[PDB]
């Protein structure tokens, strides 16, 4: 795996942006997010038929693409999944089920994308050690997936803000609810990347309101990870930073991929890439944690991949020559 990365979302749908065939992605991701395995009634039993080929001919184009370098990755959830393990019934068929898909198409790791049904229950209170049995589950889940596979299976997550840099302000309910679960599987963890979009506005390390869609905040949302932080107001409680190339930016590719903004032009997010890697300022108000910079910051995710063909390619171009040009 590559020091600078482009994930992309891969939808396996057609939401008006129409299909991509696998072999048919830009060379420019270095992984593929396929979207998205779902569940039907017992909310537990992950399921996940391919758009288009036979399953032998989604199988072979993911193999192609594995012998090209890139990784091809199953995503849980989005916008519209749903997975609930209350206890360990649901836990063992979502583990089950993940892994047989896994094994039937030959996908190289999976991306946690839930956004819906995960909350921090009252008295739920340290992410060291959770009690909510959601997140206990979920957290056991992953590991046992993970160690399911080899040397570099992929484990990677898209949680929003909320659920993460929230934490900096509440511990509770969906505020922080994903800290847990970080905590949980970091020594498993190879990257995430935070949906820094449908966003609004995140508080940073320096108590400043930012607004999504402009570099300073996505500086200010990134250092949470790579710096660390205290949780929900306790100075006692501090998150610990991930390595930093454990950390990416989720981001829309074009100003369509994310309705309700987010969007960032690649000028602009240029500003915060360098500030973030090289400690390179661009006048803004949001002051780095590191001012030399933290040079291993993984890179970029997008949703989606098919968004930025739609889009004059403009998010997977101008950040591939970007990493590239470092
Ligand atoms: C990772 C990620 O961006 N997850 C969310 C996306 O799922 C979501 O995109 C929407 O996904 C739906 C399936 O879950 C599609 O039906 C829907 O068409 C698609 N919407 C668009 C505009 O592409 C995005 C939307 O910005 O939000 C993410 O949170």
């Amino acid at each position: 795996l590559g020091s600078k990365l482009l994930v992309g979302y891969w939808h396996n749908f057609d939401n008006g942006t129409g299909i991509i065939k696998l072999k048919d992605v830009s060379p420019k991701w270095d992984v593929i997010n396929v979207s998205f395995g779902e569940t039907g009634g017992d909310r537990s039993t992950v399921e996940f038929s391919p758009v288009y080929g036979t399953d032998a001919d989604f199988k072979s184009d993911i193999s192609y693409l594995k012998s090209k370098g890139k990784k091809v990755v199953l995503s849980i959830g989005g916008q519209n999944g749903v997975v609930l393990l209350p206890d360990n019934a649901a836990k063992d068929r979502f583990i089950n089920s993940i892994q047989s898909l896994i094994d039937k198409y030959g996908f190289d790791g999976i991306d946690i994308d839930l956004q819906s049904g995960i909350y921090l229950n009252g008295n739920d209170t340290n992410f060291k050690n959770p009690t909510t049995p959601q997140i206990v589950n979920l957290i056991s889940a992953i590991r046992t997936i993970s160690d399911h596979y080899g040397p570099d299976f992929l484990l990677s997550m898209a949680p929003e803000t909320a659920y993460v840099q929230g934490g900096y302000s509440a511990y509770g309910s969906i505020w922080g609810a994903y800290l847990p679960i970080i905590y949980g599987v970091k020594d498993k963890l190879t990257y995430i990347h935070v949906q820094h979009y449908n966003a609004g506005s995140g508080i940073g390390m320096d108590g400043n309101n930012y607004n999504q869609g402009t570099a300073d905040y996505e500086v200010a949302m990134a250092d949470m990870l790579l710096h660390g932080f205290p949780v929900g107001g306790n100075a006692n409680n501090i998150f610990p930073a991930l390595r930093s190339d454990q950390v990416m930016i989720g981001l829309p590719a074009a100003p369509a991929a994310a309705p309700s903004g987010g969007y960032i032009s690649p000028t602009e997010m240029k500003k915060a890439l360098n500030y973030i890697i090289k400690g390179v300022p661009f006048g803004g108000k949001y002051k780095l944690s590191n001012q030399s910079g933290y040079p291993a910051f993984r890179g970029l995710m997008s949703w989606s991949i098919n968004w930025d063909a739609k889009n004059n390619f403009e998010f997977s171009n101008n950040y591939r020559t970007y990493f590239d040009g470092l």
